[PDB]
């Protein structure tokens, strides 16, 4: 385990600092360079690291990363750098004979068996979804579209099945993670990254450390009731927050309120988060109302999160921020009531530099493992 | 350094689970049974470790606790294992002409001159205190009852003065891991605990650790906005918590309410939060309306933290926990109500153990320097 810890930490350093010296990985790493020639060798010996100073190899190395989002599935073989060998997407029915499961199994052998000959050595999956997510363990509590799916054991079932350790983190979390390692969050202490997507919910890294990073449980704020009349959501409960400020429900109410508006630009083009935001820009009414709405949504209880976890920077990751010169001051105004004035003086509120699309984000969940050292491991067994 | 992290490991698991063998050891803090022999043999010889199994040694080592509050000090000796000694309080004026630092070490020089014969082995000094406090440097930025408080280096000063290390921290935060240790929350990873009093603040640990303890930040849940209409709070925003669930501002409320009530059975006492409480419980509509009142407020606030950190347990710290079989139904409801049932299935809501009257708090500081292995190094220094 100790031994766990400096090989991810040792493999995390060539990896960002790389062509570097076994010399530099010793101070750096503070450890002995016995200890540093010994993981170097290991690394050499399996390919995982190559001399020029030390530096990475990721070429042999790939992963699969999936997305599961609404009716889709995303598969994508990756380099180990994260570059991509092939994409695909597939239709994942909501309802079907097949469990969820097995039908998301079936579409990972489809995409082993197409692109069999682009395959080098697959090390793990990395899987991002919607839903209520014990990444501890890959179990799927409950999740949005698919009401069909209870407890599932979506990370056993694919070790199991692919002999490969899976890495199976919610959308918001894993890209959290992204904006940490790669994003616009690194090297900050305290952050909190608000997600407005498909979901609603937040990440939060307090004194550098990702809020329960590798626990069963998530930071599960979208399902903090604000409406006790509102409708079911998939957590079980009614009026979650995700219920009203998710990109889809925005929508839904959109078009509910355009139905009754014959005023409105958003008459234009079918309804688009690109329209909404389009309309809003250019001062529509309606369009504005409905985005200030989600602002004043999701200011509130991200106010409450300032409060308590006093942050630098909050992100927002989200489709609405293309509205961002709306969005963005009215989180801010709710933050600026609505904290600890000393809390709430000089936060930015702040795009996220990644839009997450595709699978971009299991990189972080990849790298994450190599550099904890837990996938590293995994990988000098050969 | 590398041996400190163990020999704390090892310190705890003797410490809460002893008498337990060598090889018992070895197995729970993963260790070799020869580093298992090696750690074990140094704390028989400076006596922190007697046989029977491994058994915690603690009668004839001491550490003074502090608790600095509203113009006064309490200072008490105590065992390792938090026991007692001798306990003393004193004046500390708000505004004087020897510097707060001063008086403060005067009043510590003069204990132990009182206390001599008592005296066994001082290991340690655990200070508690309201204000903004580096937890890192002993420095108290601020604090509350003596405005010329400004970057005091209570730490530094008190070690430089006593040579025996000196461990500060928030009341609210010691007590919030006081509970954890010998306390109402003992065996939970994850607890948040509120405490309503004068202010209103809270604790929160999530896996086992106390949040924000990488900074001097707080848990400022008093300054959540509970109510959009509300007061203003000395913060400068309307509708705090505080503005509400202040001991305080309760009885402000019910005084005003009462004034009218000429039914109320809180005309025949002074109004106390006690007087308050029983009537409450007596089922008179006053009391038990605006304890309910309350209650749903922190209720609410209190969800939105089970959906951030999900723990299992909710510890309130507070003269209302006299009202709990009102107050905590109606905490537990909300949460039910409003939080992810995941998280709001098994979660109770109950009083915490100690009120934090004096020092029964100072005992986790020095327990904790004594599992991080900190103040183990430095005992077995000699
Ligand atoms: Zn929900
Ligand atoms: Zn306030």
């Amino acid at each position: 385990q100790i031994k766990q810890t400096n090989a991810g930490a040792v493999y995390r350093l060539i990896d960002q600092l790389g062509p570097v010296s076994r010399i530099d990985l010793s101070r750096l790493a503070q450890l002995a360079p016995a200890s540093i020639t010994k993981i170097v060798h290991e690394m050499l010996e399996a390919h995982l690291v190559q001399e020029l100073g030390l530096v990475v190899e990721t070429e042999a190395w790939h992963y699969l990363s999936l997305r599961i989002s609404r009716g889709e599935i995303f598969l994508a073989l990756r380099d180990l750098s994260s570059k991509l060998v092939v994409e695909e997407s597939q239709e994942l029915a909501l309802k079907d004979d097949l469990p969820l499961l097995d039908r998301i199994i079936s579409h990972i052998d489809q995409f082993f068996i197409r692109h069999q000959k682009k395959l080098e050595r697959l090390t793990s999956i990395a899987i991002t979804l919607p839903g209520i997510i014990d990444t501890e363990n890959g179990i799927v509590h409950r999740m949005p579209f698919y009401e069909d799916v209870k407890e599932m054991p979506l990370g056993e079932a694919l070790e199991q099945h692919t002999g490969v350790p899976v890495y199976i983190q919610h959308d918001i979390s894993a890209w959290t993670m992204a904006e940490a390692l790669f994003g616009a969050s690194r090297g900050a202490r305290d952050v909190i990254q608000v997600v407005i997507d498909h979901n609603v919910g937040a990440g939060v890294i307090t004194d550098g450390h990702l809020l329960h990073a590798g626990s069963s449980s998530l930071v599960e704020i979208g399902h903090t009731q604000v409406d006790p009349y509102g409708k079911r959501c998939y957590c079980g409960n009614h009026g979650c927050l995700e219920t009203i400020a998710s990109v889809d429900s925005i929508l839904e109410l959109a078009q509910l309120r355009l139905n009754q508006s014959m005023s409105s630009m958003l008459h234009g083009q079918p309804l688009t988060v690109d329209s909404l935001c389009q309309a809003a820009l250019r001062g529509d009414l309606l369009a504005k109302d409905i985005i200030t709405g989600v602002g004043a949504h999701v200011g509130r209880i991200l106010a409450i999160m300032v409060n308590l976890f006093n942050p630098q920077k909050i992100l927002i990751g989200s489709p609405l921020s293309k509205a961002a010169d709306i969005l963005f001051p009215v989180i801010s105004d709710s933050i600026r009531q609505q904290a600890l004035p000393a809390y709430s003086q000089h936060i930015s509120v702040e795009s996220t530099q990644f839009s997450n699309q595709g699978t971009m984000a299991g990189a972080a969940l990849v790298k994450d493992a190599m550099y904890n050292g837990s996938l590293l491991i995994r990988l000098l067994q050969g």
